[PDB]
């Protein structure tokens, strides 16, 4: 595909605590919207992401598509329960290389909305923020809990229509699906602690084998010791490298999945505060303007040619929003076969961790099994 990156050097800016590490990026990508083929960029992350954040509003005030997170940092010690960091230290770096190839693949998705090119030369270039990325503004998303009371006494209004009569299913069943995939999710990553214990009890079972193997002299069974406490070593390591990588890594898929429900939600919930909106403007018009039209016998003909302005003009801009939410209704099923097709992605991901899973452990062990039945013809 056009898109050949490359992301290497996790290039620390000192001591602290989730903060900030720069990122050595090399992008060879064709398309020549991209500018020379050459490219190498550094850039620190938990300072784009407030570019995806206006992002974020941006596409809530046009109805534009944002591409998988560029995650960001503080998120160690705060607001994750819980992350460490050593597992962090190149590995959850490389967590932030696919979210950010996922970034990368679907803001290719939106060629047009691609073609914004102040975003792009944005990520191409170096104009890095200052460190000030770590701060609490959220009194929009508080606005929106104090608006909420007004949803729950507007949501029939809104159910009376006729395209959530084609979304509503969805709806259901992606509240089904997120139910079972937080109890999945949860599963997962007690499946997660549970390896490392289990690694550790065969571990120690290996170095017991080495402690009870002394004071005998029955050296196959010395042979015996020094062949399976590798062997149990290479069991250890093929288990516990799929057991973790791949199943937090699902993880991570299924919570920024959850993350797109949840800002989907918050897109059709500003179609929702949109709706109510030319709902009273055209309650309000029919009536303060017929309010003023009644009022023609007073003799000022000055106030029918205002008042005729009004109903024709906002009657206009009224039916040209309604319409235009058939619009972004129609971009958002756009939207909506798009994310089933990365549905069609992130579980042909599965599929290619099961096609790498038979791979790696047929090869691996059963080349372990051929390369160690003919030492064990009779030697052990």
């Amino acid at each position: 595909f056009d898109l050949t990156v490359g992301i290497t050097d996790p290039e620390k800016i000192g001591d602290g605590m989730n903060a900030y590490v720069a990122y050595k990026v090399t992008t060879q990508t064709s398309l020549p919207m991209f500018r020379s083929r050459q490219f190498a960029v550094k850039r620190r992350f938990s300072d784009f992401l407030g570019l995806y954040e206006k992002l974020s509003e941006k596409h809530s005030q046009n109805g534009f598509i944002v591409p998988p997170p560029p995650e960001k940092s503080l998120i160690g010690m705060t607001k994750v329960k819980v992350g460490k960091e050593d597992s962090s230290s190149a590995e959850f770096l490389e967590k932030r290389r696919a979210a950010l190839e996922r970034y990368l693949q679907r803001i290719v998705n939106h060629p047009t909305m691609l073609q914004d090119p102040d975003v792009r030369e944005f990520l191409e270039k170096e104009e890095l923020p200052r460190a000030v990325g770590t701060q609490a503004l959220s009194g929009a998303g508080l606005l929106k809990m104090f608006n909420k009371a007004t949803d729950a006494v507007s949501k029939m209004t809104i159910k009376m229509n006729e395209s959530d009569i084609w979304f509503e299913e969805k709806l259901q069943e992606v509240e089904c699906e997120e139910q079972r995939l937080r109890k999945l999710h949860a599963v997962v990553e007690t499946l997660v602690n549970h390896r490392k214990e289990l690694a550790l009890n065969t571990a120690l079972f290996a170095k017991s084998l080495a402690m009870l193997g002394s004071s005998e002299d029955n050296t196959a069974l010395s042979r015996a010791l020094s062949q399976l406490a590798e062997v149990e070593e290479k069991i250890e390591q093929l288990h516990q490298e799929q057991a973790n990588n791949d199943f937090f890594l699902l993880a991570e898929l299924l919570s920024d999945y959850i993350r797109l429900l949840a800002i989907v939600r918050a897109a059709f919930d500003q179609r929702m505060k949109t709706w109510q909106r030319w709902q009273d403007a055209q309650a309000t018009l029919q009536k303060k303007r017929e309010s003023e039209a009644r009022l023609l016998w007073a003799n000022k003909p000055d106030k029918l040619q205002q008042a005729k302005d009004e109903i024709t003009e906002w009657e206009s801009r009224v039916t040209q929003y309604e319409r235009d939410f058939e619009r972004i209704s129609t971009v958002v099923r756009k939207e909506v076969t798009r994310f089933e097709k990365e549905k069609s992605k992130d579980f042909k991901n599965h599929v290619m961790k099961y096609l790498e899973t038979l791979l790696h452990s047929q090869q691996q062990l059963a080349k372990y099994w051929e390369a160690f039945l003919p030492e064990a013809k009779a030697i052990s």
